[PDB]
């Protein structure tokens, strides 16, 4: 679960400008509502942060999955689970995940992200594409979520979330290019 993340650090990695220069790390935030015999006896949540450069997966998506398997993912249950990530995921990871999930029903899951990472290059794309065509909610964090970010992931000081410009434009135009792969 770790912490929490102070102002700087969220509204910086936050930011959705399709081209931002110098994110060098995933940061992945999640809800998790835990539902046994359909009733949600617990929720828990996070914030795993990583580099995005590929080394082999430590990448955020992949230590997600480490920490959901040690310390979750009981015998018989029924899981429901969200993530905000402030980059898409490589294709590696999309792949490790999307397979994860047609191995598990259990579990459903549903993406929230700031950016499409790489979102031009065939391969990424192609990573997509399977995460939403194999069970998976995939879409482009708008104000919404980011409001949401600001209240639940964040050391805010109890202060309001001011938006930062152009975010309503940049999530039209992630949002078109992002119907577009998936077309
Ligand atoms: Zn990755």
């Amino acid at each position: 679960q770790g912490s929490a993340m102070d102002p700087p650090t969220f509204t910086f990695n936050f930011n959705n400008e399709p081209w931002v220069r110098g994110r060098h790390e995933t940061y992945l935030c999640f809800t998790m509502e835990v539902v046994k015999h359909h009733s949600p006896v617990s929720w828990k949540r996070g914030v795993f942060r990583n580099q995005v450069d590929p080394e082999t997966h430590c990448h955020a998506e992949r230590c997600f999955l480490s920490w959901f398997c040690d310390d979750i993912l009981s015998p018989n249950t029924n899981y429901e689970v969200t993530w905000y990530t402030s980059w898409s995921p490589c294709p590696e990871c999309a792949g490790e995940v999307a397979e994860f999930l047609a191995r598990h029903s259990n579990v459903n899951l549903t993406i929230f992200t700031a950016r499409l990472y790489y979102f031009w290059d065939t391969d990424y794309q192609e990573g997509l594409r399977s995460l939403s065509q194999e069970g998976a909610s995939v879409e482009i964090m708008g104000y919404k979520d980011f409001k949401y970010c600001w209240e639940n992931f964040v050391y805010n000081d109890d202060e309001p979330f001011k938006p930062w410009k152009g975010l309503k434009y940049n999530f039209l135009f992630l949002d078109s290019k992002l119907q577009e792969i998936l077309e």
